[PDB]
RNA sequence: UUGCUGCUGCUGCUGCUGCU
RNA sequence: UUGCUGCUGCUGCUGCUGCU
């Protein structure tokens, strides 16, 4: 058991739900069920698939999936004298963004990760 | 010879200039000579080190180092039926951002790359 | 484009090394 | 933190493969 940086649980679709969504949507790279994101600290990675429908209500919900404080609490379990690498990644509609650097830069990594997340999820389709 | 996506030439400092800058600046991860960025198309990568001093004039100059059109002109030299991977990376003050995906998403990659570049270069120190 | 296995080729990050 | 060499460990992207 490990404390996760995420504050919402994973919502990965089953294979059947994915196949049903594929049968009832025209392009499904344009209209996925949601997006995937992950936070890596040294060799430990935590991942989420979150549903997102491009409304303001849904954007607000998924932007609450991690904060600077929840990331710092989870990441500090792995910190010591030497710096470790930290990475946030998010993929949505065929585009991935990663924000990465050493643990001494974690506050800045979170600031850039949250802004990347918001821009990507709001990208004109 | 290859057509580059960049519209400004490389400004990598020499080793001596870097050592002189290191002797006259207090922290040099806080106050680097500039930032590094690269555009990768399949296995071909183009890189720049650009000087940047955190003023509006300098931000405006370095945001002119590539556009959607200069990236598309350079990247289309490598396109064909199958998609290739495309990646933009930028590192500044210890934080790297990469934006990546397949060549069919290149317009969106540029849109997200330019926004990432601007946020990172404007990040509060 | 759900999740995962094996292969490939590139990148990015951390640490280390030897120049510059 | 200039640029580069060799090592390491993770990630991300493209393509391919076999489930789900």
């Amino acid at each position: 058991h490990m404390t996760s940086p995420f504050k919402l649980p994973d919502e990965s679709p089953s294979w059947t739900e994915w196949r049903l969504h594929n049968d009832e949507t025209n392009s499904n790279q344009d209209n996925p069920l949601g997006f995937k994101e992950s936070w890596g600290f040294g060799k430990v990675v935590f991942k989420r698939y979150l549903r997102y429908d491009r409304t303001e209500a849904s954007l607000h919900r998924v932007l609450g999936s991690w904060t600077g404080d929840s990331v710092n609490y989870a990441a500090s379990r792995f910190f010591g004298f030497d710096q470790i690498g930290c990475t946030y990644s998010i993929r949505f509609r065929g585009v991935s963004i990663t924000v990465s650097g050493g643990s001494r830069t974690l506050q800045h990594l979170c600031e850039m990760a949250i802004r990347s997340k918001q821009e990507l999820l709001q990208l004109a389709p």
